[PDB]
DNA sequence: ATATATATATATATATATATAT
DNA sequence: ATATATATATATATATATATAT
């Protein structure tokens, strides 16, 4: 049972992907853009479910490689490091395509990146956290989208919009957008119960996320999916660590106070 | 028919060159400058039809090569990468002339570029996106225009003007200019219908630039050719994907909202 | 006896760790977060007992190394220098893990830090004085917590909260918190006597921290564990230097006036 | 006649040297400096007639070579490329003297340059666009002037003055100067008519550059010669291309608007 | 004749300089100050003929440049922009002397301004609208007058006097003054007729500005030269637009009512 | 004689140093302070004779340099520019000592300034117009006076006193002071005649500055030496320009009215 | 005797250290803090005897170096320059310890400073004029005191208190303080006579600082030691320069008036 | 003969922050 | 509250001769 307890904390520790309306709308939108080689920017709030949705979109299309040829990777997802220069972006791109870099000058990296990017038949390049990369590499992402006909989707906090706003063409080129929903309302109530069954995975305790727990969670999370996830996992881990089989109102008040 | 559908999305995906007053004025202007070996700068807004017009001008004069001699390329078009140094500009120039570079020092590249640039009888050097190249290569483009009697036409967003403004001679040498029109008015109404027949190549809805669709498009595109094209292709692709044979007002409202 | 006097001033000079409710609550909280790989921020006042408590938590879990393998360091504690850049943070992290740095570029440091951070099985990364590091390294600490599943605990004065407030995701990601108590009241009275026996270590003088000395110390320290420790050590050192065997009211009034 | 038209556009395309007070003052000044082996710097505005005047001075003294000995080149004119290093300056100098370079180290180039520079009896070294060469080659031009007794005349935009100002001896050594005139006033009126007869070379049209055309040209050129020339050649080419035998007010308004 | 009508409205549109006692007194005064390198302030009312008089004084002494040396500009006239800082004043000064600015720090601008201000042998620096520049640049104008021995003449509305009054030395240094006359009386009657012949330039209509028109104009203009000019030009333009060959009493009553 | 007239206006244009009780008291005071390395501040009114007196004190002690060693400059006089930062003050100091600055950081300038300031054996540092320099450079002037034992004499309008008043130590350190006299009374009467013989230098006209001219000048100048000088030079120049051999009462009334 | 006179002015010129109750209290206080590695801030007025007292404390403990090892410098005194950055503070610290700096980055300086600061066994770091250093170096002084167990004593005018007040921990960490006495009263009377014998060193004149001279000095100095010293030295120098063997009431009235 | 590190500093902003001002 | 210098520590690519030891 302590073996089972180790299973429980490890399983609750790792995150899951519970499919809700947000990620489905995002996938539909991204399919629409990718069929049209259209570069959009999918902006949203922070702690709201953007990176997970882009990852899910990256996975449903896992590259199916020909028996002996370079794998046709339709969607490429990279999330650059802080102040990603043009060299670093190319390193990340050609790394995700699983071509190790040969040491060279920025131009050599650019040339090799274009070569493996046309070779692997990339259709969409999702740059997550695209407010990090420097203004002098938006020129190269513009170049990629400009010549290879690749739908570049810049993901990022609202800060990304101002980041593209002070530049001129990036703002013109990346103008189709899709704001992440806040999720508040009856749909938020569904999500709450959806987390109980899908992710929490506990023997049914007849909790049912009643208006009390819902008031607590609307009070605490403010609608952010992260916050829903962080709070519920913490409460579950706490309750199982103290022997409680289900989640009490006590531990819910605990995590509520220790956030706000 | 699904075969036909694949034909339709692929054809709508790729862009066309619909000839309108803007590109014709530009060609006439560039012919005037080229007959006089006059270096101008053709500035304009962003998402407005500059690169396409320069490309069209590059194509009508496709080089006619002597049977065995280097091809006389009258117009050379290059659009340098971000922070194009003097070496990189020469690489791009001598690449467009189809002479592969022999590895060497910046001086060697300069000498070879002058040699193949006088050899191919180049008359005009259109540097698109000429706000990218560094201030220390305007000296070399000045040198080219200075010694080879070649009309250098710098294309770029308005940022290019400030870019040449802080330098001194580039501003004096490149002072003849041609602003890209915004196109708004009755001429915009013509363009709208001109896109229906030329580029959309779909069964006519008999809209004839109907004032409703025109209000929508004036409302949405703000006159940018780049926005009429993006919107119309998206609406066409959407309507054909959902089975609709023509474009409904519904999908037009869709793309309108998803831009602004 | 002068030998004994040297022992006394040296022992009073060095600090001790007297276990009280604050550090116990902190350890319990940090255990809860670490079992859940949950990143919190344990904020509090200044001169209040945060660094000492984090150090005590670092020590109870001293790494138990396999006979010949890299030591599994469960908790890593670093307190960066002023304006810690991303390179400097990685240097400190990989230093605490006892891997000397090989000279390289910021990317190389990042890669090596991730490699030794997954190797040593780190579970928690306590960044003390986490208001120092620059905004452009919160991205990397976000990245660490993001990919390695490591509970990053940012410690700091209240200034840290504003420091994370102007940034966007750091504020969302680090939202569970634990304010340091001020300690005032009967519990403060206990602490006072607890310092007499544990840390002061003097032959019993029947002082007993009577309401007079308590009024003085509540008057002087304002509850900060730092002010009590500083005051009591000074008074003890003074009294032993002037030959007094216990602490008089005179020296207590002395240190009281010389603070406020 | 179309043959004649080709003659006309080709003749108008190429530039001429119309002798006016500016170049005459410059030649007199340079003769004075050269008789005294005096290094000056002839600064001026941009688009004003400096390079042409230095070239004219270079040509009136074309080297008269002894029957079989190295030609005594009294005046040497070079205009270095961007960031001319010490090696590059020597290459240009010994190239202008028509001694091909033998591949070697910077020292070897220096030694050979001194040898051919004393051999050809050079008296004056006009470095046009002398704001290009790097600060570490002003030492070598100082050396040349210091040992060979050669009047080094640095030509350049006003930026050259600041370029020598941050260095110390170059500023002391090159302190005699001659600012290029702006030419505005009655003398500008003469120049205008002087361009009609000398350079435009058209059947007399009784235009006579009347106060109207003079207001236009003062309005447009702002006195810059190289602007009077650009405008007049363009207007002439346009008028001859559209069949007009003389220059109309229409085409003058055209070029006026298309500059400012 | 419509051609003639276009000539008439264009000629009436542009202003002239009719020489009257005010500008002559000002020139005599400024000559007296300039021979003595004496800094005065020529204060006056608003809409009264100060800027025009200073301009006329600037023009009679148009700089006569040596054949090849910097032009000796005896009088320099600048009218700074709103809240002219010390950098901006130097930019305007060295611009009027036709030396383009090299980008630098405020100190660099100051040094270059002193260098070109002693070089061009400037004798008088007329700062028109000298109530605009900030209090922290009166120090620099004091410095100029202080070291170069240059007669600085501050022009401005009466607000300028209070502007110098709250500062201390500017008030002491700029104390010689010359108030602009209001012009009312018989001399105003002369001016009225002087505007008919000099500036209005119409076939003689035997109007002669009789006591009626004089009562109207004394009633309307209140003596301000600007209002006379404004009124007379408007009446002339109106009368010529409605076909009237001379100015009727009707249009004079019109402009009179539409001012007051 | 017109040659003589040019001599007269040029001689009257340039200023002289007529020695009167004010400058003698100042020199005695400054000698007393300098023998004692005492930092004072010699405050006074504006337009009163402070800068001239400090200059005269600077000149009587012209540095006597050893045959080959750095010149021992006992008194150093600088009058900083507006908002003189710490770098700028050091530039001015080490400039007056005739050591050109080597480009560096503020610290490097400080170190070099201390080195050449101890080398040239400076005894007194007269900062004229010492209300200009910023509050953050009073620290460095405090430092100079603090370490080198150099009598720093801050000169300035009364505004300087408030400028040092809001700072704390500058006010304590610079507290010995010497107010400039207003000069009104019989001593003013002497000065008046002293200007006739010393500075005006005219054939004796038996004017003798009688009670009438004295009433005029007391009425006009209010005792300021500047105004005494400004008025007398203007009247002399006017009278000599209009042919008058001496100064009439007419021109005295003229300058009187044109000041007040 | 003139030789003797040169001895007298030179001896009076240089300052002495007359030991009075203020410096003795300060030394006792600093010994108490240093035995306890306690960081205090010894605040006081300006022109009151703080720097001299800290210097005297620095000298009584002159480092006694082992025969061949780094000298154990117990007390380190530095008084940073204006806006001392973190690099500059480290330069000053490691300079006072007589280790010349090896050129490097701010981090390298920090590391070397910690290394030589633990090596020389520093016990106390007296930062005189500690209101100069920037807020971003209080972090490093906090760090020093934080890790090396070094009693950092910040000296400064009252402005230092506000300087630490707007920061947060510096105010908490440096809270023990010692205000400089104003010295007024009978103790001031003693000091007065103590300056006669100790510092003035004159043949006894039976002056005895009688109530008259005491009223003058209380009237003039206001108790500041700095002013007693300044006044007495000036009066002594004056009286010896004018031949007077003792100090008269005349010269005392002189310096009194020339201060206030 | 040749590739070879091998430093070579070396620019150029590069923002980036921080006043200080109205 | 919005704007404008201004010093400054720093990271970065880069390309240039350059000796030099097989
Ligand atoms: N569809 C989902 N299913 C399950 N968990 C999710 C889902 N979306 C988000 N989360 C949780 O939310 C957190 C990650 O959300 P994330 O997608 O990173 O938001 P984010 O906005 O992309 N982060 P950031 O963009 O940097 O502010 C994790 O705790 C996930 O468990
Ligand atoms: N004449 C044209 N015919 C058809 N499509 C055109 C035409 N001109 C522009 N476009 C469309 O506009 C987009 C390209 O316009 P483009 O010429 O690049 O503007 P641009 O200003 O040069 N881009 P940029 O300069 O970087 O802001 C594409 O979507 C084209 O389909
Ligand atoms: N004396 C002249 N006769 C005829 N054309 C002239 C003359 N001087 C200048 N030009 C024209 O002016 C242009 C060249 O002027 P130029 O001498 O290069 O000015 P510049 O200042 O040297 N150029 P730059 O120094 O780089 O700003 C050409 O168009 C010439 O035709
Ligand atoms: N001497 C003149 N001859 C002709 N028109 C004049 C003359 N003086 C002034 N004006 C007219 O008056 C107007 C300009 O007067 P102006 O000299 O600017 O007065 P001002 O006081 O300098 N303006 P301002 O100082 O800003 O109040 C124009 O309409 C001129 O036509
Ligand atoms: N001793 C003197 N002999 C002759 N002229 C003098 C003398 N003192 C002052 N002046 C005149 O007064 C003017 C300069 O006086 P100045 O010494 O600058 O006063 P100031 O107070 O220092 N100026 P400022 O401090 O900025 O208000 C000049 O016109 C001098 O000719
Ligand atoms: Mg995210
Ligand atoms: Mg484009
Ligand atoms: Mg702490
Ligand atoms: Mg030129
Ligand atoms: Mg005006
Ligand atoms: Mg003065
Ligand atoms: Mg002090």
């Amino acid at each position: 049972d302590d073996e089972w307890l180790q299973a429980e904390i490890a399983r609750l520790k790792g995150k899951s992907i519970v499919p809700l309306q947000q990620v489905k709308t995002l996938h539909d939108w991204l399919d629409g853009k990718r069929k049209a080689r259209k570069s959009c920017r999918v902006v949203g709030e922070s702690r709201t479910g953007k990176t997970v949705a882009c990852d899910a979109y990256r996975y449903r299309h896992k590259p199916q490689q020909e028996a002996g040829r370079p794998p046709t990777v339709p969607v490429v997802y990279i999330r650059p490091h802080q102040k990603c220069g043009p060299k670093d972006l190319f390193k990340k791109i050609t790394e995700y395509l699983k071509y190790r870099v040969t040491k060279g000058t920025v131009s050599d990296f650019r040339d090799r990146t274009i070569e493996v990017l046309k070779g692997c038949g990339v259709e969409m390049l999702i740059i997550d956290e695209a407010d990090r990369l420097k203004p002098e590499t938006f020129a190269d992402v513009r170049d990629i989208a400009e010549d290879l006909g690749i739908a570049v989707v810049l993901v990022g906090t609202d800060r990304l919009d101002a980041v593209i706003k002070r530049d001129e063409q990036v703002l013109e080129r990346f103008r189709a957008h899709l704001r992440f929903g806040k999720l508040s309302g009856e749909d938020f109530k569904n999500t709450v119960e959806m987390w109980e069954q899908m992710v929490l995975k506990l023997p049914v305790s007849s909790n049912l996320k009643s208006k009390e727990m819902l008031r607590i969670l609307t009070s605490a999370t403010e609608g952010y999916i992260g916050r829903l996830d962080e709070i519920l996992r913490e409460a579950a881990i706490r309750s199982l660590s103290r022997g409680l089989k289900k989640i009490d109102k006590a531990v819910l008040q605990e995590v509520a106070k220790e956030y706000k």
